[PDB]
């Protein structure tokens, strides 16, 4: 049902990403479930380019430093969570994603942290295009899909 890979970079749209500088120890998610992120860019940008982290090589390394503080780092935040998407005031875009492993935020920090309940999968070194189902559009006002404008991504590469 869900395949494992010993790389724990397998999704990774930065390759260059250290997992040694992984702080405190990673606890990897294994399961294969759909995942959500709000991303303001749109299909045509995030299907060609995929997930990049904003920081590989110099960014916020540690996961928990990093949940409690948006800041330039190597990782891309997703979400367990296809509703996540309806805290955000301008979340723009729901985008569906079918990735191998990532860090399982919560299991590896707690889940009595502020934002435990955004239930996040952190991916160092962000997310390849093809690990990217599709997305929907969503409307800021009502904080509901767009269900009839959401769009399948050509480069989606289905593995399990
Ligand atoms: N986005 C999500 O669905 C989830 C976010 N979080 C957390 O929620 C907070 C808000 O997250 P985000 O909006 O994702 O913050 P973010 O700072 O990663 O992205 C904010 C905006 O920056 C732009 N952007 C992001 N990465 C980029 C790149 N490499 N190149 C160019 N533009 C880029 C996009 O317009 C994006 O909407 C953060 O603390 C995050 O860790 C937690 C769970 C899921
Ligand atoms: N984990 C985490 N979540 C945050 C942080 N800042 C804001 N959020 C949450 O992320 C979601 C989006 O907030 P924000 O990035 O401000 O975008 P906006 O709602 O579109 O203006 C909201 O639920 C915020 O409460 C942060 O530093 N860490």
């Amino acid at each position: 049902a869900c395949p494992q890979f010993d790389d724990r970079t397998k999704a990774a749209a930065d390759r260059g990403v250290d997992v040694d500088r992984i702080t405190p120890e990673p606890v990897w998610r294994t399961t294969c479930g759909t995942l959500y992120r709000s991303d303001s860019r749109g299909p045509q940008v995030v299907f060609e380019e995929g997930f990049h982290a904003k920081d590989v090589q110099n960014g916020q390394y540690d996961v928990e430093k990093y949940v409690l503080v948006n800041q330039p780092s190597p990782y891309v935040s997703t979400s367990y969570d296809h509703d996540l998407y309806k805290t955000w005031y301008k979340s723009g875009y729901n985008y569906y994603v079918d990735a191998p492993g990532g860090i399982d935020v919560n299991k590896t920090i707690g889940d009595t942290h502020k934002w435990a309940d955004q239930v996040e999968v952190a991916f160092p070194g962000g997310i390849q295009r093809k690990y990217i189902i599709g997305v929907c559009p969503v409307d800021r006002q009502t904080k509901t899909e767009i269900m009839s404008d959401c769009e399948s991504n050509p480069h989606y590469q289905p593995w399990h």
